[PDB]
């Protein structure tokens, strides 16, 4: 574990078909089918080319509480992180952060979605 947490996120996180991810257009109840298909507890909005325009975690649809577009209530933009860092890096951001997920990104461009529950 140890060793674990000297990996690089790179190779720990969710890529290709487990990335969560729709288009800014989506209804959020489409979204949320997004989520509940691909286990992370969040979604990527995102472009067909994988460009990052937002993200929308399960917290995030409590805090819409107080029928939409995922645009109309996702967090635009959001927090993410480089695929080099290290896995004890990651873990320590999202701690601080009290997040349980990040995305990893090149800039705005999607790489990949990061669990803590991966960093086992």
């Amino acid at each position: 574990l140890g060793r674990k947490l000297l990996l690089r996120v790179n190779d720990i996180m969710h890529t290709g078909d487990e990335i969560p991810h729709v288009k800014k257009t989506a209804s959020l109840r489409d979204a949320l089918l997004e989520v509940t298909r691909k286990n992370l507890g969040m979604t990527v909005i995102c472009d067909d080319n994988m460009m990052i325009e937002g993200i929308f975690t399960d917290g995030d649809l409590r805090r819409v509480f107080d029928r939409l577009s995922i645009a109309d209530v996702m967090t635009p933009g959001g927090i993410r992180v480089r695929p080099g860092i290290l896995a004890v890096e990651a873990l320590n951001l999202m701690q601080s952060r009290h997040i349980t997920s990040v995305m990893v990104a090149d800039g705005d461009h999607l790489l990949g979605v990061l669990h803590m529950h991966d960093l086992l």
